[PDB]
């Protein structure tokens, strides 16, 4: 199995922490990718250690009350601070006991997919993966900059009285596993991404055939000016691209059933930090409006709250985006071609398909991502903070 | 008629409950089944003494008032006490009144399913039985378990007080009742498991039947080593799976009929209970948190009525993934088929029937039994919680 | 044009209201039925004097203020009696003006319908149409009976100081506003099941179809045993039928267009109506729980804006269950049609009408009338009514 | 590229907005259509002119605190105030920095518009031009005169202090941004129904086919006495119109595409009107209540948020119904063919494409534009302003 890009460069980043208990081995623009059993022995120790800290932290802190326990002003903040602690070791937990057979997973199905691959001609574009790869250094290291912030913060505020170092062991494994739910969610992005750049791929493919059978081996290729150009009869270019549709389709599952337990208490803990956020910030906001560097945290906070979801829901919107757009390929080919002709009894049966195989991720069956999962997250968050903020 | 496995040993629970009354004729590993009227007069009876008496009981701890009826620590708590008990004892008894024309088409439809098997050569794995077995045994056992120390508990506070023997007779009933309603949801599950298991059966057959189109008497046999095997032509075998694909269809619809009003109070039941526990626990751990064999035993009853809940839309939403999987298989099965032949105008007929015929349960059409049943539920419940335990 | 049945019969009841314009003409079976311009001027005239006399009633007992204004305690029960009666006025409005283009809608329509009879050998049952007859009756006589009831109460009240000839030249022309919507919602009913008796006697002529082909003029008849057998090769007879199952969808539309705009205000009424009613009657049985008629009446009241609800869905759910039992048939019998043959192509294209053309109505496109519609109703209501409640 | 009847006078409108930056050349029923950079150029200036004004009118009417900040009667009322002009200014700059990018998209699409427009014969009927001009003029002249009477009552209001000047220069550059958002509304209905009417016209084509089959150059012109009748054999024209559908729905995607962006922040600002305008009516009219001209322009503006709703929702139903009337046109017209004809064979290919493509707008995927969405947007504000009104 081989792997490149932006999805070859989040594994790496996720292999130390214990998401991608991977051996990588560099050829020319990929690498050669297999199960590493000793890193998933270290994955597992690792997330069971910060868990065990996390929760002992959280002991400690529960244990000075609520007087010097800055994040726990009151007994109720304990109980919310709790929480967050707890969705996000569980968070962490499933996404690191899980890595090993999601990882067994991504390298049965990514067999196909170079097959698929070799179809379409696929070569990574360096100024896309550079794009991709780039969007990860942004997200990751603004957030990894905003966990600092955050701890430094805090504990400067204890260290005012002494206690950082307590603070320091109490908290440092829960920033941790902050960066390890993020980097969860980055790895199903851009393998979403991953796959949603064939479909687009095979959707010109799709076109170009189109402009044959309009304006008249694997399948599709190169010209000498770099345009894509069909190198057999689009009879049977659209057999061969309704089978690399059917096995699309069947990689989308693979990825929805693996990341599908994670991104559902991602979504919880997202619609639970963005009640719990804004509200005691707008509490924070009409009492005590000095303590600014305090709100200027929790504003950040809440802003990646927002990406975190969107870092989610988007990568599947657009990959239902490029399934509509095949529709309108299809319909459009199919008044082209010729009555009664071998082509349009192809594409009798791709129509077939696209009705009965749609592309989509619906974790656990909770929920369909896309961009309408917002609007419904939103308006409860909404909900929620006019009934709990109004009094 | 005959039934077997897990479905036929909750039967023989649920006859003594009165939600079946049938004989039972022990066969090899099945039992022959006939309607009996001196079960369903059993049950008329047994139902209409456990309502009557379950009333009076209401009835009489209503007339103690507030004081010392512990279940009725107010006035409000009388009027949530009498609409718990109610629901009950309707579930219950629309659950028995209703269980022998429930009976009748059970034995009506078994009798095709009978032919189902004969195609797809179904036995009883033993392995698998057991499994479900099982959790018959662990859901059942354990929720009677429960019923057994909330009423110790009840009696025992009324016991310090020498008030249990009235205790006793005015509650025994309702426990019993609510025996009666796990029953019922164990029934419906264990049917509706029963039929999944067929389909993800079918769906093995039209597998093979891809692999034998792809590497060239009833559909199917084990070979001699037990490997799923055809015994006739592709053909052949598409046309005679697509016959027995609407036999499970109408199947479904019969099932979903005759649970369809009960699954329904079970919702509303499920949903209020879901308010009214976590409400009257917050409360109670806020205020007077040392009674901790009571918050304990609210803590159980709101894990059992989630459990509940995925009793029943679980085993449909597993019904559901069986399908999807049917028109992966077909999409991929009819790219297989050749062009124009016998083969690819059968798959054009199956094809229509996943487009046409789904499977699914929808009781009463109010909703539809699935996942996202669940987010609906739980986002009403915290929608109620948040309105009503804010003040 | 003629008409028969529950339906015939709604529509003389419905002439004295204004709501059906029409002369009639006694056969046999059915009447004669011509639009007559001078009951659509004695239909203007009636429902603009009640609106003057029922706008000029409340802004006299808006004007006695609220110590005597029986039906206004306070400054915000004269606003909800006010809104009351105002989307009461405007239901019976629009009922009443759009009463003759709706009229000559059906007149048009019916004339298709004869032909589809005609084909499937339609007649009325006797024992049927008694039903539904004394359904109308049962309904209509009731909710009349809870209106005078209503009135005499609220008469005697005020009678008891000597106002209540001020209270019925009040409030009389109210009463008739509210016999009015009534009566236009038990049209709609009976129009409706009207229509959904005839999808199902045309899939009881698809199902005979099938036996035919199974176990092998206008379409059907009854055998000298009356039961139903076909007259013409099922080749001949599903394409028959595609073209009445696309007359029957027709039908549906102008149906739902001519009622939509009415059962638009009748839902928002009806929700309104839930929330304010219990809303009172909660707020009148913890303080004054004296007054039993006044609590007795309230609950009739909740109870009849559920069933008006009901009324307008459930007639609309049982047609689309005839539409479910088509596909149904359709998948059942194109499986038994041979490869190939005359009928196989026949199905092919019912197959496509049914996924084209579904059966459904949705009023104004706000909404879809089914069970569901319901859940979403009584879900805001029970919302609603926990927020006001509460506090 | 040419343009006419209300789109094009839209245009006009729009130009001096920036909303359309265009040259126009007139022709006898058509202007001749080109970008120009200096309209882009003075349209780039113009609205980031009037958002500096605003905002920095904004600052000094906070800076004047809350005392005779007419606007700000309060700390709440000035976040209130700030929330309204920012989301009309992000609105009118999405709009206006937008446009350049969106015109070169409507000129792509117009030419292939225009050959949809030769093969229907479409010519500009002048009374219906006429009537959407009317209703331009009426809906746009009746927005400008409600803005002109609420700024001259604050400045009025403030005019009785002398303050009105400073008003005038506070608020002048808000009142602008408020007109660019209504004709960027306006831009996108009647561009909408534009596409409409052309659906429209494509559906009576496709009956005149039926009605030629049923009753036996470009697809259709005008008979001597101007009915439409068809110039070519149904099969031809089916395979024509065919093709035509197509384009008008890759015609809907631009449109869809380009205004997608606007229309949920003018969603949005709907929402939040239609909570914070009653809100406030609400409280002026328990409490000073004698403010009558206040509540009149509040309700004005009430009634103005839900016409701004309907403006933007029932252009895409009204599209919707004409892709609903086609699917009952190919019903009825493909049981009409004959068995096996060519003619039916074209039929096959258009019942999939209704089935593949539906014309619809979803903007970014957020929602569809439809009458659904009013009930959900009213739902959330009644929920809101229960919570909010009722303490
Ligand atoms: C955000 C983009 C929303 C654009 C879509 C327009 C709103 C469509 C609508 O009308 O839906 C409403 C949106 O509720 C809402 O306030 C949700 C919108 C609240 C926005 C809160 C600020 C978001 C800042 C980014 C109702 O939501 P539900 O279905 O949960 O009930
Ligand atoms: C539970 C699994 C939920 C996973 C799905 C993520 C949530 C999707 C969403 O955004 O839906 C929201 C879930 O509301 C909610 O808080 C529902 C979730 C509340 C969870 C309460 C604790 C559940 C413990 C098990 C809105 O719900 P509605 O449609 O009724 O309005
Ligand atoms: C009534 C039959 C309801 C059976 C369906 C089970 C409930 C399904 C569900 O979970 O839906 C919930 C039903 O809310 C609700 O309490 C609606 C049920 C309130 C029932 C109030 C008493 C009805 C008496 C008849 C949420 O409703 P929404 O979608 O509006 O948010
Ligand atoms: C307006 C036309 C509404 C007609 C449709 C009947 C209502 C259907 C329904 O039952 O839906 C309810 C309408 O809620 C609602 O009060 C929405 C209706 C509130 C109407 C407020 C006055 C509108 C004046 C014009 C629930 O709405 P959601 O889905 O957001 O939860
Ligand atoms: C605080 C809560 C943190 C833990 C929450 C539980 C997360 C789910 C872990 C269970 C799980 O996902 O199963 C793991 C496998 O289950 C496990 O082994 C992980 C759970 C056990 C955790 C206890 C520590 C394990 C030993 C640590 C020393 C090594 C993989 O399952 P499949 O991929 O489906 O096979
Ligand atoms: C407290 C409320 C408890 C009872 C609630 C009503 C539950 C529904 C019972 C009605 C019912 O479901 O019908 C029964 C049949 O109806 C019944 O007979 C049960 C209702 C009558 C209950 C009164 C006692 C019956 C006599 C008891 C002595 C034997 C079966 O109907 P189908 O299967 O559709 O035919
Ligand atoms: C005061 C008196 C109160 C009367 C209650 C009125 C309630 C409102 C109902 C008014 C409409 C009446 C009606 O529909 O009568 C139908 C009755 O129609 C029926 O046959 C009733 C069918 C049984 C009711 C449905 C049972 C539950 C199954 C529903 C299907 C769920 C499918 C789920 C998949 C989406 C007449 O049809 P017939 O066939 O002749 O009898
Ligand atoms: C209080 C509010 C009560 C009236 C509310 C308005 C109800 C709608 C009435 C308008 C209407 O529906 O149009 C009528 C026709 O419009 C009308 O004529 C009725 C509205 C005018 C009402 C004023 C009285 C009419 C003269 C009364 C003397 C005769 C029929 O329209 P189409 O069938 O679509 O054609
Ligand atoms: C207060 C907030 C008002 C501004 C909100 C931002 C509105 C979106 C503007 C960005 C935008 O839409 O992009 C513009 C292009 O982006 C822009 O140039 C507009 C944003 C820059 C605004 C700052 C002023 C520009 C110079 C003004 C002097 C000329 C066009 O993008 P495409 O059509 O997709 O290509």
């Amino acid at each position: 199995c081989l792997v490149g890009g932006a999805h070859a460069f989040i594994l790496k980043i996720s292999s130390f922490c214990g998401l991608a208990p991977l051996r990588f081995e560099p050829r020319s623009q990929e690498y050669a990718v297999t199960i590493s059993k000793g890193k998933c022995f270290y994955s597992y120790i690792l997330v069971t250690f910060l868990v065990i800290c996390t929760i002992y932290g959280l002991v400690a802190e529960i244990g000075v009350g609520v007087e010097k326990s800055v994040r726990m002003s009151s007994r109720m903040s304990q109980v919310v601070s709790a929480c967050d602690i707890l969705v996000v070791a569980v968070t962490a937990g499933v996404g690191v006991y899980g890595a090993p057979a999601r990882m067994r997973t991504m390298l049965s199905y990514m067999e196909n997919i170079v097959a698929v691959d070799r179809e379409l001609g696929r070569h990574h574009s360096a100024a896309t993966e550079r794009k991709l790869c780039a969007l990860l250094l942004l997200i990751l290291l603004s957030f990894t900059i905003l966990l600092v912030d955050d701890f430094c913060f805090y504990a400067m505020q204890a260290g005012k009285t002494g206690r950082q170092w307590e603070i320091v062991t109490n908290y440092a494994g829960f920033y941790f596993l902050w960066y390890i739910v993020m980097v969860l969610e980055l790895q199903f992005a851009f393998t979403a991404l991953s796959l949603r750049a064939r479909l687009k791929l095979f959707n010109e493919a799709l076109n170009v055939t189109a402009s044959q059978v309009c304006k008249p081996a694997f399948v599709m290729m190169k010209t000498a000016d770099g345009v894509p150009c069909l190198q057999v009869p689009p009879c049977e270019a659209v057999g061969r691209l309704s089978r690399m549709r059917c096995t699309l389709c069947e990689v989308t599952r693979h990825i929805a059933d693996g990341y599908g337990l994670p991104l559902v208490i991602i979504l919880m803990s997202t619609l639970l930090h963005l009640i719990v956020t804004p509200y005691f910030l707008i509490m924070e906001i009409i009492v005590s409006t000095h303590r600014l560097h305090f709100l200027v945290l929790q504003f950040l906070w809440c802003t990646t709250h927002l990406i975190r979801m969107l870092v989610v829901v988007e990568p599947c919107h657009y990959t239902m985006r490029e399934g509509k757009r095949t529709e309108d390929i299809v319909c459009r080919l199919m008044t082209l071609a010729p009555h009664g002709g071998v082509l349009s009894s192809k594409l009798e049966v791709l129509s077939r398909l696209l009705m009965l195989q749609n592309i989509s991720y619906s974790p656990l069956g909770m929920c369909t991502l896309d961009r309408p999962l917002i609007v419904t997250v939103l308006g409860a968050v909404t909900t929620y903070l006019v009934i709990l903020i109004q009094f």
